[PDB]
């Protein structure tokens, strides 16, 4: 069986990215599975497919293969190997094992917290693959739970649930984050509390030293957590009470009673601290994504641009600055251009500290830009 | 004695940028010097200034100061100050000490090569001050060496020589950097090579393995000395004779014989190893500026693709693809979408492994653009 696209599609796959969305699919198979695509009579690639949801084509192999499936765990294989050598160094860490598109692995996931692994699927064709993912996993963990309740797999007509897959998979699990530890909850309804495309940022943080930190959209207090390790004063932001909860937990697991949290929104709190004349030597701002379509980024622009202008204008010289965008569609030439916006505007000059973003387990395509979504900047006043 | 600028000039300085060019000076002194900047009687900044070349204004400080010169070499001693660290730990090892605007030392350039301080001075202020910049290097080096050659220092009006400040400054002198050692060359007709801009990217190559490694745009050879440890062959192409003396002289002095040097026209020579059907694991590309002014930008930015969308054709699958541009008109976004689209053309899945630039001791500031030009990313071939 094969997937036919139009000319439109073909030049997607050539181009090297990974998806065709249905309105370029000419012809396909009845029911989804891994099958290859063709723009004519030329092959292009081997591919995930649904013939039932907008996204229909996800490719995974530009070659030819005579065991689709055996393709697919072969990439699998890979994905885990370039993990390997960091589980065996930091077992009790918490790192991304597969990243779905950025490993060539379209609708998997899979997390690893201290020996507890967390497999999420979202694409049909992995549904029946789940026995296979777990025995690939079974060399590096304990357990591994299958976290199938993203509104995501409605789309793929998979049902939704959250079921262990291999071991004992426990309620709670304390993670080893450089310096410092942070508990999981791998129950349904509790907040996972995580966020691992932000370790490598968040152990940055344990370099600065200071007076008083501010961490805005602090959500479970990862960054608080290391600057409290560094800085007198840490104040936690978040309009979450029940990730303030959490942030409170984990800055008492640290014996961190220098972590102090607020329930606030944001905005008027950091124009309101201003006010007040309170300044800071550090504030960390990683806010939820501000732009969801392509059409909320002129909106999005000017939230960022106006957060960030409030933050530098808390600094005080020699103050430290480490400012986030979850949103792809804040791109990073755009999310550069606000940052030195807000600067200039501030009338404050900024050194760059460093330039980063997701950290190598979360693997970014340069083909795919829909993989790159996190930019992270540290700047300093001078 | 006061510099006055327009409502344009004032506006630059107030966005923090360090630049006021004559056109927005409507009054200054009839000499070059230090003094403070004025909009109306609004004090602005301190700065280097020059009443008769166009870029009139440098600043340095955005707050006042009883002596502009006390000021001056203030500023000095913190940039030393910013690279004792590594100094302490090694010697023998190359920095810049001093990167001009990006220090806030407009005008002053001071490089590092194991004890041998090299200044190069482009303002006017700083000839009369070079005794006092050598007394503030006594502490760190053994001899300091004023290369005072650069063609720019003739449009400030100053004259163009080699001499020493302190100590006895050698001819040359072996500089250690990881695994291995190069030598520079300190006088005045000889290639200085030591390009240590890209200090820590050649560093960042020594983890990678392979059979064979291509080092386009060589130069001295820094690159392929730190691939020679991780791969079998290394092919070192520059279209220098001169260069690739250097380069050869650097691999006997750290024994490598696994390094070939080849003297060719890099574009014509990687469309040849193309069509010869020639493949790699490992390609380097450190071209020159293409680009100088902003209108070089177009035609620059088809001579980066074309020498990328080459590179990129060498490369087995797994294959990696380090690519540069010291160009500062080819800007971040220009440079990334650049090979971007070079991927693309090639059909080719490029993984982001690395997305690096200049190091810390070569400072770049978010208000003043120019002082960004070095843009390096690392890639692998999926
Ligand atoms: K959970
Ligand atoms: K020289």
């Amino acid at each position: 069986m094969r997937i036919q696209v139009n000319a439109k599609g073909a030049a997607r796959l050539l181009s090297r990215h990974l998806w065709v969305f249905r309105r370029d699919v000419v012809s396909g198979p009845e029911t989804p599975g891994l099958y290859p695509v063709y723009w004519g009579r030329r092959f292009l690639a081997l591919a995930l497919y649904n013939p039932h949801t907008d996204l229909a084509v996800r490719a995974y192999r530009f070659a030819p293969a005579e065991d689709p499936v055996a393709a697919l765990l072969e990439n699998l294989a890979q994905a885990l190997a370039r993990r390997e050598a960091v589980l065996r160094q930091d077992p009790e860490g918490g790192y991304r094992l597969v990243h779905a598109e950025g490993d060539l692995l379209p609708g998997l996931v899979v997390d690893y917290y201290a020996g507890h692994a967390v497999v999420q699927a979202t694409a049909h064709a992995w549904e029946g693959l789940l026995p296979q993912v777990a025995e690939a996993l079974r060399p590096h963990v304990q357990s591994v739970l299958a976290k199938n309740d993203a509104r995501t797999r409605e789309l793929e007509g998979l049902p939704l649930y959250v079921r262990p897959l291999l071991g004992e998979v426990p309620e709670r699990v304390q993670v080893q984050e450089g310096r410092v530890r942070y508990l999981v909850d791998l129950r349904a309804g509790q907040k996972t509390g995580a966020y691992l495309d932000q370790r490598e940022n968040r152990l940055y943080m344990e370099r600065f030293r200071g007076e008083r930190a501010l961490d805005v959209f602090s959500y479970a207090g990862g960054f608080a957590l290391h600057l409290a390790l560094g800085f007198r004063e840490v104040v936690a932001v978040d309009s979450s009470a029940e990730a303030l909860r959490r942030a409170e937990e984990n800055a008492r697991l640290n014996g961190l009673g220098n972590v102090r949290v607020l329930e606030a929104n944001a905005f008027d709190l950091l124009r309101r601290l201003e006010k007040e004349g309170e300044r800071f030597d550090l504030v960390v701002l990683d806010p939820p994504a501000f732009a969801k379509g392509k059409k909320d980024v002129e909106r999005a622009y000017r939230a960022y641009k106006e957060v960030n202008l409030r933050a530098i204008k808390l600094l005080k010289e020699g103050g430290i600055l480490a400012t986030a965008s979850c949103s792809h569609h804040m791109t990073e030439p755009l999310f550069y251009a606000m940052v030195a916006e807000a600067a200039q505007d501030a009338h404050r000059l900024l050194r760059v500290v460093e330039k980063r973003g997701q950290p190598f387990d979360h693997p970014v395509l340069l083909n795919h830009p829909e993989t790159h979504y996190l930019k992270f900047a540290v700047f300093q006043v001078l």
